[PDB]
């Protein structure tokens, strides 16, 4: 899927873990959101297209997604244990990864 | 000295490290910033008073001036490397750091 | 892959990048290493057999594949942008991850 | 205390962690293992006396230094909260960074 369907896949989400009532809520979430940082790690930002696909501000604008992916991973492993307030705090931690993308390459 | 004067002693002097012209502007601060948190460190915020001082919420509260510290401090190998753009920008992350204390413990 | 496969993989590739004189035989070599751990996620030791495959023994067994992943990961970055001794380097300190997984589960 | 004098601290207080009967007999070692790593961070090898004290060779010595307080920290939390299998296990992951150090400075 489209880079912007993928942001609006993990901020729709977000929220929706942090207003969750359900473990199953945050759960679903996080593989969505995992999902959709998947997609977009394999995709090109209009700030970096003249750049090349190996250029070092495409290096870490993928690495940038790497992070939010072994983030989201540890979030659904503490889902997974039981740990659904733990949980929505990793998620909340997405948020610093999320604005070092946004303000270095939005 | 008193919390406040830490945590006014850190936002003044990230101010500082953002809009810098000079790494030894950059350097200075964030050493300030290093001894604020060093001081900080042993402190009791108004909302845990009434928890104990092994409190685990008083351990978590302690231990996120813990993380601050060390982010400091590799951001203080980096100015000394030469990297004042590198550094500021490990200066930018550290707030994520002080939101992270600040929504749960402010 | 069988696991033994992987683990052999792994093994006689991290001897190559260790007497390594090429960049490419060290890309390469992490690559391969990179895929048989790849394989090694989905597979179960003789020692957890019994255990789960929601068990805690071998959510920890797999996220020592993830670990790996990770760390050799952070390797191919360095091979691409030219610092091969660092690679490695990283490559060297695979061996922790590779002993913690052993002592806990060989 | 003598750099030697400090590694033979560490040395003969990891032993005593990894055949501990007491969380008391980890939670003391880690202690002296700490103070003893705090003292040789201030300190010089045979391997860099003609090196600089600011040199990059000298810095990366003395973070590994950094980097063993840390790890030693975090060992020390969890002694704390009453895991003292946990903790000996983070003491056994401490044998990386001592070994990362002595491979390359000793
Ligand atoms: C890069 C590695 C990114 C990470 C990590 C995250 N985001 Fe992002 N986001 C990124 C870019 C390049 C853009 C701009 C898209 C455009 O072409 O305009 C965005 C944008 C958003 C948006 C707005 C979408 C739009 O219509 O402009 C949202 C709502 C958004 N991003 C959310 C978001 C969340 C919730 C993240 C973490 C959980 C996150 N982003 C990480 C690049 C990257
Ligand atoms: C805990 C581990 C904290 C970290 C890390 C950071 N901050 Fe903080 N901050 C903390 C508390 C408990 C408080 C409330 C103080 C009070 O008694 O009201 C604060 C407050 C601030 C303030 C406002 C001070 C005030 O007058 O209320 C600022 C400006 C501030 N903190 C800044 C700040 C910065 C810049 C940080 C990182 C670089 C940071 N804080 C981290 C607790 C903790
Ligand atoms: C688990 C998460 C592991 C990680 C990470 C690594 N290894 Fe491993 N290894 C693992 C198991 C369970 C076994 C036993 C296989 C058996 O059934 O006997 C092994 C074994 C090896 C072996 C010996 C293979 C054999 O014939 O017994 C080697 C040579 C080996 N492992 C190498 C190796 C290397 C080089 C690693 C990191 C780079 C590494 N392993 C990580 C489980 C896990
Ligand atoms: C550097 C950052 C180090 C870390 C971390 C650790 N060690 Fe070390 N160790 C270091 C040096 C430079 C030396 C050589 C001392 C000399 O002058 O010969 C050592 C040596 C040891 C020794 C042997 C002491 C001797 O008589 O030569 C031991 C037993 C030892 N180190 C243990 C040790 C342990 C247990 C560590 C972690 C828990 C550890 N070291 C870390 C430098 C550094
Ligand atoms: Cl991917
Ligand atoms: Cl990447
Ligand atoms: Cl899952
Ligand atoms: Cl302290
Ligand atoms: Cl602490
Ligand atoms: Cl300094
Ligand atoms: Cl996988
Ligand atoms: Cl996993
Ligand atoms: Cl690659
Ligand atoms: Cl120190
Ligand atoms: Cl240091
Ligand atoms: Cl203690
Ligand atoms: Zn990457
Ligand atoms: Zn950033
Ligand atoms: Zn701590
Ligand atoms: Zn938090
Ligand atoms: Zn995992
Ligand atoms: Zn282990
Ligand atoms: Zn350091
Ligand atoms: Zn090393």
């Amino acid at each position: 899927a489209d880079l912007e369907d993928n942001m609006e896949t993990l901020n729709d989400n977000l929220k929706v873990i942090e207003k969750a009532d359900n473990a199953a809520q945050v759960k679903d979430a996080l593989t969505k959101m995992a999902a959709a940082a998947a997609d977009a790690w394999s995709a090109t930002p209009p700030k970096l297209e003249d750049k090349s696909p190996d250029s070092p501000e495409m290096h870490d604008f993928r690495h940038g997604f790497w992070i939010l992916i072994g983030q989201i991973h540890d979030a659904l492993h503490l889902a997974n244990e039981g740990k659904v307030k733990d949980a929505q705090e990793a998620a909340e931690h997405l948020k610093c990864t999320c604005n070092h993308c946004h303000q270095k390459y939005r």
